[PDB]
C-alpha cells in the first residue's frame, strides 16, 4: 500500500468510529476521545479501547482490555494479521464486552 492510500483508508475509518461511536445511545455511558491522533474509548467500568495508526507499516492498531490486534488492509476490509479476523468484528466484540452491553454497527 502506498503512504498516500493509507491516509486515505485510516481518515475514513477514523470518520467511521468517531460516527458510531458519538452516535451512540444505549444504555451504557460510553465516550470517545481522539489525542495525538489515537483514539481512545472508555467504558463504565473503566475499561478502555484504542484505536492508533502505524504509518510506516500501513496498519491499524487495536487495544483491548483483552488483547492487541494488528490490521492490514485486505480486499477492502481491515483483517487482523494474526487471525484473519475483521476490524469491525473484533472491535464490536471487545466493545460488547467491555461495555456489557451490545455494541454493533452492522
Amino acid at each position: 500500500m502506498n503512504d498516500s492510500e493509507f491516509h486515505r483508508l485510516a481518515d475514513q475509518l477514523w470518520l467511521t468510529i468517531e460516527e458510531r461511536l458519538d452516535d451512540w445511545d444505549g444504555d451504557s455511558d460510553i465516550d470517545c476521545e481522539i489525542n495525538g491522533g489515537v483514539l481512545t474509548i472508555t467504558f463504565e467500568n473503566g475499561s478502555k479501547i484504542i484505536i492508533n495508526r502505524q504509518e510506516p507499516l500501513h496498519q491499524v492498531w487495536l487495544a483491548t482490555k483483552q488483547g492487541g490486534y494488528h490490521f492490514d488492509l485486505k480486499g477492502d476490509e481491515w483483517i487482523c494479521d494474526r487471525s484473519g479476523e475483521t476490524f469491525w468484528d473484533l472491535l464490536e466484540q471487545a466493545a460488547t464486552q467491555q461495555a456489557g452491553e451490545t455494541v454493533s454497527f452492522r
